């Protein structure tokens, strides 16, 4: 009996059953193909094909009934129908369900509790389901959805939450109120977690721990005896190592830390890891030349056993134990300003990038944090001369419009003037390099880039402070090599706190270039400060 697939988990892809459709010849099975294909369809967010293949389904027995349901149910979840998801699960004999269609049964559930913002309900739902599952990966996931929505709930209600009688939603609580007690402190929630193993044992999450928490539950505080500093500090490069140097040192202070200086323009990156590995250093900073730190992704052995601060990102850049990525990458501006953008209305930004390699990278930044926010691509657009873009903008102004473009000061001047007459409103964001003193010296350019908000580093809030004059004198006025200085400055701040900032998730730190925090690839994220551009001054807007 074949019907009895339904039962069982569907774990071949939408394309596979309805290509079984042609294939089979019986009239019942290609109902149950068209079912198992429908509810696939679901997962791969597909409803309405979804929807439109269930109304294709004839004559239908018992048991293929019942699993109809089912998707009914799910799609009137997933199109938002709260109401009528319900009273269409509690029209099914839940006994007459198997443990996969009783894990169906209450993910739909879960959904609907998730869609009117009932977390705890939500919980309950994934423990039911949870009882129901067999596959790992299955578990798995229930288990860091459910922290998911836990960790989402109001911080008050939690605190006064009762388990209800349920074993299981106790050993929840009492895991999410540690987590939401002593995040702060890292090390007193490392012995919670640690003892909340040993106070629910049979729990589900203490024989699978939610991701989020396996980095937390051994943690260990940062404590740095020496650090092996990398830059190019001879030739080509100087100027950039000697800066990133200066900030350093200047926020090293009066730390009583030996720090052996490694010149990487007078040796190789492979023998200075040789050299800091005999002469008992752990702890790196830098390199900062992408080449230079490609050769420690040619072989990341070579760090076995050191904490590295890189001070760099490459294309080539991975998950690798205890290494961290600290760049000005044009891709973390793209990514603060896919919030901004999102933060401000916006919901069709147009991004325009030159149509290089580098362009493609930062391109795909911004997408990539669209999608989070909007679940949806942005429309970006390359460009070979800045009149380009004024064809992409008019096609493209539907509503809450917003256009956001990495390139010179002297090329986004050409930009807004060829969209002045187009879209004499359109909101424009850019980057840092959109700002710089040998351009914001003029009355054309901050005239012809008035109503123009661009990122940059929050220490050039204050122009008025005795740091900033003292540098800014000291470099020329050269904004680029200001922003090194305050990296340098930062990678102090990083080193100390790396562990923190690699295993503590969601840490966040307030540097000279922005708020620092890390991803899944420990790629140190910044959130950048917002200055905008009215009339003939700079003033910050947010962050
Ligand atoms: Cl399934
Ligand atoms: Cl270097």
């Amino acid at each position: 009996n074949f019907t009895q697939t339904l039962q069982k988990d569907a774990n071949a892809s939408s394309e596979f059953y309805i290509n079984k459709l042609g294939q089979t010849q019986e009239l019942e099975d290609q109902q149950t193909y068209k079912l198992l294909a429908a509810r696939v369809l679901i997962r791969e967010n597909k409803v309405e094909q979804s929807a439109a293949l269930l109304r294709e389904l004839g004559e239908l027995n018992d048991a293929q009934k019942l699993d109809r349901a089912l998707i009914e149910a799910r799609i009137s979840a997933a199109k938002n129908a709260n109401e009528v998801a319900q009273n269409q699960l509690r029209a099914l004999d839940l006994n007459k369900l198997s443990p996969s269609q009783k894990s169906r049964y209450y993910e739909t559930l879960a959904i609907v509790a998730e869609n009117r913002k009932d977390m705890i309900e939500a919980v309950k739902a994934r423990i039911e389901m949870d009882k129901n599952l067999t596959d790992v990966q299955r578990h798995q996931d229930n288990i860091d959805k459910t922290w998911a929505l836990l960790r989402s709930a109001n911080t008050g209600v939690i605190n006064n939450a009762s388990d209800e009688g349920n074993a299981a939603l106790g050993g929840w609580l009492t895991l999410i109120k540690a987590y939401n007690d002593y995040i702060r402190q890292p090390v007193q929630l490392s012995q919670a977690l640690q003892s909340w193993k040993n106070a629910y044992p049979n729990h589900a999450a203490a024989t699978l721990f939610p991701k989020e928490l396996l980095t937390l539950l051994n943690f260990q505080q940062t404590n740095v005896s020496q650090i092996g500093l990398l830059l190019p500090l001879s030739g080509d490069g100087q100027i950039l190592g000697t800066t990133i140097q200066s900030g350093f040192n200047d926020a090293k202070g009066n730390s009583t830390i030996p720090v052996q200086v490694f010149d990487t323009s007078m040796n190789s990156v492979q023998d200075i890891i040789a050299q800091a590995k005999q002469a008992g250093i752990k702890t790196l900073v830098g390199p900062l030349l992408k080449q230079n730190l490609d050769v420690i992704l040619a072989d990341p052995a070579q760090i076995q056993g050191m904490d590295v601060l890189a001070l760099n990102a490459t294309p080539n850049s991975r998950a690798i134990p205890q290494l961290c990525y600290y760049g000005l990458s044009p891709e973390d501006e793209a990514e603060s300003a896919a919030n901004k953008m999102w933060n401000d209305g916006v919901r069709n930004p147009l991004v325009a990038m030159p149509q290089n390699d580098l362009g493609q990278r930062v391109g795909n930044a911004f997408n990539v944090r669209w999608q989070q926010l909007a679940g949806t691509d942005a429309n970006i657009r390359y460009y070979n001369l800045p009149a380009d873009v004024t064809y992409f903008v008019q096609e493209n102004n539907s509503n809450t419009t917003a256009l956001y473009a990495v390139a010179s000061p002297t090329e986004l001047a050409e930009m807004k003037g060829y969209l002045t007459n187009i879209v004499p409103n359109l909101a424009i964001y850019a980057s840092s390099r959109a700002s710089a003193s040998a351009t914001n010296t003029n009355t054309d350019f901050i005239a012809q880039m008035n109503g123009v908000q661009f990122s940059d580093i929050p220490f050039f809030k204050d122009t008025n402070s005795p740091q900033y004059q003292k540098l800014a004198k000291s470099t020329g006025g050269e904004y680029q090599l200001m922003r090194l200085y305050a990296m340098g400055a930062d990678a102090w701040l990083l080193i100390n706190q790396f562990n923190e900032l690699r295993q503590v998730p969601g840490y966040r730190l307030s540097g000279l270039t922005g708020i620092l925090s890390a991803d899944t690839n420990c790629n140190v994220e910044r959130d950048m400060t917002w200055y905008q551009y009215q009339d003939g001054a700079i003033v910050p807007v947010a962050n």
